[PDB]
């Protein structure tokens, strides 16, 4: 993925964005249909639009261009601030530490047994599952930057 | 991937960590160490220890534990808050809309266009290379759970 500096670029001109989301919105949808009409026809609210004026008077064209900008605007956000959380810990454990894939197994393995010994009413089947397979998206994603920086793990 | 209620089972079971982190820490290192000694070979701090009775004897032992559920909670709180985000974007894209990955592609497309027209000075070569880079890694994320959804891209 990105630098802690890529993101900061990202995240200054998404600030430009957010000065007028509308705008921005309604441009993105404009150039979008113009560009690949095909687009245009998967909106069964929007495709009977013809003509440019008539894109630019849509009342709701400029409210959906909003609401695209900004579901997008918070994943490109909360991806910037995750990346750069977890790119340290990638880094020391595959530099300093040396911290196999296979160790960071052995302590989700034993997270899970704390969590079931300490809380099994908030810790039956269904909920063990879900943190058996949160742990192992973790792992994945040390592994994948274990792999950037050209460490086996 | 994890379903909505994974994650919030996930974050209930987390809250009852934070509640007790220096004693949830405590047992999960004492849990690697004794189901793996070979990880306690990591710790200059620790290898000594032989007894549970001696590793929560140890205040490092309990500081280091509190440490690891400190940064693993930051990570598995912020994945849950963007998976919930990015999951029903993802259902709806795929089932509902049937959007192409192709065409997430072409809105790609037409946000850097407007950002460059509009923010020339916000948006150089490196600034533009970072958000080519940062839509790829939103669509990549958006083909990986239209895969989980049998859904072709
Ligand atoms: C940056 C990419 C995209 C974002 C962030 C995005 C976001 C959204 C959101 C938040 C909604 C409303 C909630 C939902 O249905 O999930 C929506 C609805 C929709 N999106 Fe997208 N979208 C994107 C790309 C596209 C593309 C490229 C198309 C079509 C070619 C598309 C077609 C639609 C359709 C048809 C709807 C339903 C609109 C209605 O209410 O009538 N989306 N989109
Ligand atoms: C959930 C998994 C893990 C998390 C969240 C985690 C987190 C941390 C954090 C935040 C630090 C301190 C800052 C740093 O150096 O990055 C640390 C240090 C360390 N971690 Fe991990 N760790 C994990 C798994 C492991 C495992 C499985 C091992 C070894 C088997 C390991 C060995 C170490 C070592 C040796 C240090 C340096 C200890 C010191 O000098 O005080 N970690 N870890
Ligand atoms: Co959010
Ligand atoms: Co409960
Ligand atoms: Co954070
Ligand atoms: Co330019
Ligand atoms: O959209
Ligand atoms: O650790």
């Amino acid at each position: 993925g990105l630098s802690d500096g890529e993101w900061q670029q990202v995240l200054n001109v998404w600030g430009k964005v957010e000065a007028d989301i509308a705008g921005h919105g309604q441009e993105v949808l404009i150039r979008l249909f113009t560009g690949h009409p095909e687009t245009l026809e998967k909106f069964d609210k929007f495709k009977h639009l013809k003509t440019e004026a008539e894109m630019k008077a849509s009342e709701d064209l400029k409210k959906h261009g909003t609401v695209v900008l900004t579901a997008l605007g918070g994943i490109l956000k909360h991806k910037a601030h995750a990346e750069a959380e977890l790119k340290p810990l990638a880094q020391s454990h595959a530099t300093k530490h040396k911290i196999p894939i296979k160790y960071l197994e052995f302590i989700s393995d034993a997270i899970i047994h704390v969590l079931h010994s300490k809380h099994p009413g908030d810790f039956g089947a269904d909920a063990q599952g879900a943190m058996t397979k949160a742990l192992e998206l973790f792992r994945n994603d040390i592994a994948a930057k274990y792999k950037e920086l050209g460490f086996q793990g």
